[PDB]
């Protein structure tokens, strides 16, 4: 368990656009073998009905099996695509890739460096979505992605991410059909309970959270129960969850670090500046040592921020996910100086309630 | 209880408009006195955050309140205020103005004829919203509407009309803070289960549904329970539930008569125009002898409309009530010959599941 | 110019769902390379940041690339393809496939039968949206269409489906770099334009209306200029026009018919019924002689219909074209039975302002 | 001219919500006589169908009626009510209330402090919406505003808010069966002419913009033509442009003072930090010195902020306005510590195109 990581932020002009990987690895950057993961953020609206996720999944899939002579479904199970939808406010569309190869033969730097590593769980029923067996078997993937990783322990674990189904009515129906009432009925909601189960599985394999708190009824409704390094994030485009553990080694040969924080509420800039200072960049044209940055937002379901009401959870036009997004993307852009950065929404048990964790990638 | 009712469809431009009911007045085909109850469609978006439906209510409460020298408030305890947001696709903003005055007679007409009968519960909590509480007063309330409108049983009523509330995130809290969880946390989803139980409140009233079924686990569960004759529409702008029953009587001379049918799904424009034609009214332009139509509709919930997919429960853009009311606005547009009619969207426990009750008020 | 023309209407789950094509290549009843045409409804949201119409085209691409061995970007050459997004409502994502072989050696039947012809215009410049260039381009691709279709006259054409760029803000500042205002600098607005020049294009080429009145100024202002059969789409996903020409031909051995209409506005069934049964079609369990329908909608730009208002055009969470749509899509669904069928929303220059063309294709 | 200006920024709870009004009369705090202006922030969608901003003006006004003994109609022509939609993100509705009594001496303290004057425009016609009436009427209405104020000169002058009309399909039909254009036949670009031509007026009456080079044709076209004072709101509740001229005057006694900025884009959080240092506050707790911010946001028309592309403006579901109030109000929001702020959205002709014109009310 000994690598190398690279890690790429590469623009895109549309969900489908794959230029600027087709760029790297025809500069010779980056080697289509050794690609890993990509987490994305695509321009649909992040909810039920986007299917850019799956677009911009199936066009780096296409893109990297051409020069793997691959189909598209096998890269997809060589390599966990993340597509975060909606990128709303200033949020600009792009994708991050991770790429990992055997450690450069040490030769060790002085501390521990970047690494990662992925898992992947079985199909789940829709039954199952926002319960127990989510949270089960995501626990079971944080732990093998982490193995994978070389993560020594819970201290050198930075961020985990998690791509994470819906419902959508004919897995409704098909549920119903079995005699089994689905965690929810309406499809927008269900993205909280797979995000929410999901996330209580990283605090359960992170020991943040006891196994005896975790019956399926503290879903959603416990907001003290929550991992401060999970990321979740919902969509029509799977069955599955998709894990991706990043964090520090001692195996890693990588010229890149990773440290992480949690964000107060939406607002926090404050929090963010601060993870970044404990990297030491100063200036703001330091901030072209940061690689990218990765955070969770959510609307306040107590319907205040810092006293006072909003509306993102009243508003039948734009869900509140949505004004998540588009409010913390703002506050991180007007920290790292523009909005091509990973933010997520919806932070049900992902930091503190009307928060959500972040982490940042950077130049050693 | 021996009433004439006039029934009046009118115009609006916005939905504080009143200058149509300013219009009646002032023309003398209508006395101030004698109106009990508006039913209006506003052009906000029909869901939580709709203030169109209060702002409405409250010019025409205003509007009253001038001609009876009375506060606007003591209006809308004399008159319901029953205000159904979303005009989507071709439905055109109006309100049907319900005038109530002791019998004329001058004549009294051969057979029954339209009448209507109000009444209100008390507020409900938070916690109540959904549940048996919600249920258990419908139902008495609409015995007292029946009452008033001298409607001598179940076979003669036609109609049942009820306005009822919906949660926020601050009633979420404050339900909270009483350690009792609410029947859902998400505000859209509340409506639903509001105008659930609401209906089942019609269907224990009117006997469709035996009171033994009514449990709190069945509302939005079991497809099966359904009041023929219920409307319900949830809104922010009150917290009690409003109730109107509209039926015929031997007492009433109305110039009127009312019948109720149920559409099979959302398109279902044949069983309209079979409901129609049960009043005598057979060619195009016999049509102007109808005043309104008002109909349910909803996003059938099986996510299929006669066997091909719909996508109005998959759309995180536009709500699934929104999409039903203008299909449903448009079936029945092209039977009646436009869209200045009443239809309200999200029909659970009224009529069959994806389908709704509908009722027409016309000459006799 | 002796070709046998076969139309498959196929359902879709999801944008890039290509099942359904892949069942017919599998049992044999269609061979990819016959494969001229394929016009979708993708359940995105039919206005500029919509990337399911890329997203199908892509993968229907990919598809028959495999088949041919062609690479997705000759198969976009070879076919094409005309995905219109938005499938509010009833309306039932789905391809239609045509395709064509050559004659079977005739043995020709009594009368005229279905033919299709396409053509393709250059890129445009974003400056040149809207207006002149596109119509003068668009009019010659239509007569190339209708060339390649082997249709005889005008009273031979049936339908002219054209899909057409829009603007976004890149485009514009590219226009704006180069001193040149584009047509407008709104890129909802934008489609618009392109759809109307578009279908001005259609006009000039059937002499529906004559040269001299098609200046630039005319577009989205003229309401009398249109052609009755012309369908405009507007699209992000590709830079110049794609045209399909279809109508009736003595050379055709298909055994299909086309028949075409215009509705006066979007809920006129009526006019659909009519020209459906022009094809000796009677009772509903007739109606499965139906292949598909194709129809074009719009908010009638007055903000009126059958003289009552409309708020289609004064939704700013909304759009005309949404709206639109599921109305029409309703209407048309009443009759037919469901709503698979193809409609499209904005029909500037085409049918009526208020309305628009349609077609029918059936078994003969 | 010699007024004591007392500004008091309350929550709402909904759009007519009056009870934060009722309390500061109640408790003596304003005279109901005294109140000269409103500025608000309603919780409706900002854009042409946002009914919440003539709804809080007729509470307000209604409220204000029963104190004065005054009809509703009457308080507005005494009192400049200046309502603006949308409350995206972590904005809080709420009003900023002006107060003026003639000075208070007593004491009259060292150096200019806050005064405020307003002023209304005639009606405007439909087709002058956008264009050279409504500039010159404004750059009038502006001066009278300053001369109501007492501001000696421009350097004095501060915040220019000016609310105003916007088009509907009415209105436009109107205009045509003049033989008149409208500047743009879609209600939503409508609002940005309005907005534009109206901050062009502020510009010519300040002299930031010969009148030579304001010709129709330069509005939403010439980027460079700017009033770094100007803050436009449109809305259907109007049809003539409300103004309120805030700045300094030795004549005024208040105990508040006013500074005004321009953010460069809507993440420019520096500027506000900046100018709000520029009146000597330095802690995060000395904020409470703050009585209201008040700024314009714009999503950038050229596509891009800081060199990454957004999507704001090809975003077919949220309009570009909403998107930038949520942004803006998010990086206020992390300076001054929440969202009850006034950002008012799209920023034509005000300050840099991208960004926009703020100003700060501070106790001196
Ligand atoms: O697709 C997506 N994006 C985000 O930010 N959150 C979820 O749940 N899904
Ligand atoms: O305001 C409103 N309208 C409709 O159609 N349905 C509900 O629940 N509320
Ligand atoms: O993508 C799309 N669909 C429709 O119906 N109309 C346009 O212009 N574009
Ligand atoms: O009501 C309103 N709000 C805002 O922010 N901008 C306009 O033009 N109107
Ligand atoms: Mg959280
Ligand atoms: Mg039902
Ligand atoms: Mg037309
Ligand atoms: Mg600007």
């Amino acid at each position: 368990h000994m690598y190398h990581i690279d890690v790429f932020r590469i623009p895109c002009h549309s969900p489908g656009d794959t230029s600027g990987l087709e760029d790297l690895i025809e500069t010779g950057r980056v080697a289509p073998a050794d690609i890993v993961a990509v987490m994305g953020k695509t321009e649909g609206n992040g909810c039920v009905n986007d299917y850019t996720r799956e677009y911009a999944t199936a066009m780096l899939a296409a893109c990297l099996g051409r020069h793997l002579q691959l189909p598209p479904h096998e890269v997809e199970k060589r390599v966990a695509f993340v597509m975060s939808g909606g990128t709303e406010g200033v949020l600009s569309p792009h994708h991050t890739v991770f790429a990992r190869r055997p450690a450069i033969d040490a030769h060790r730097p002085a501390g521990k460096r970047l690494t990662l590593g992925i898992a992947f769980t079985r199909d789940f029923l829709p039954e199952e979505i926002g319960r127990h067996a989510q949270i089960t078997e995501t626990a079971g993937a944080v732990k093998r992605a982490m193995r994978d990783a070389g993560i020594a322990s819970i201290d050198d674990l930075h961020f985990v991410q998690v791509k994470c189904p819906l419902l959508t009515p004919a897995k409704i129906a098909s549920a119903r059909s079995r005699g089994c009432a689905p965690v929810t009925t309406d499809t927008y909601e269900s993205m909280g309970y797979s995000r929410g189960a999901s996330a209580l599985g990283i605090a359960l394999a992170t020991e943040e959270v006891p196994s005896s708190m975790l019956v399926d009824e503290s879903v959603l409704n416990d907001w003290s129960l929550s991992s401060s390094l999970a990321s979740a994030s919902a969509g029509i485009e799977l069955e599955h969850n998709v894990v991706i553990a990043i964090g520090m080694s001692e195996q890693a040969t990588s010229e890149l670090v990773i440290a992480h924080g949690v964000m107060s509420d939406a607002i926090d800039a404050a929090s963010v500046r601060r993870t970044i200072e404990s990297l030491g960049i100063r200036s703001d044209d330091e901030m072209d040592r940061i690689v990218n940055v990765f955070a969770k937002a959510e609307a306040s379901p107590d319907g205040v921020v810092r006293g006072m009401r909003h509306t993102m959870l009243s508003d039948s036009d734009i869900n509140s996910t949505r004004h998540a997004r588009a409010v913390t993307g703002a506050a991180i852009a007007s920290v790292v100086g523009h909005g091509m950065v990973y933010v997520s929404g919806g932070a049900e048990h992902q930091g503190p309630a009307g928060g959500g964790p972040f982490a940042v990638i950077a130049r050693a």
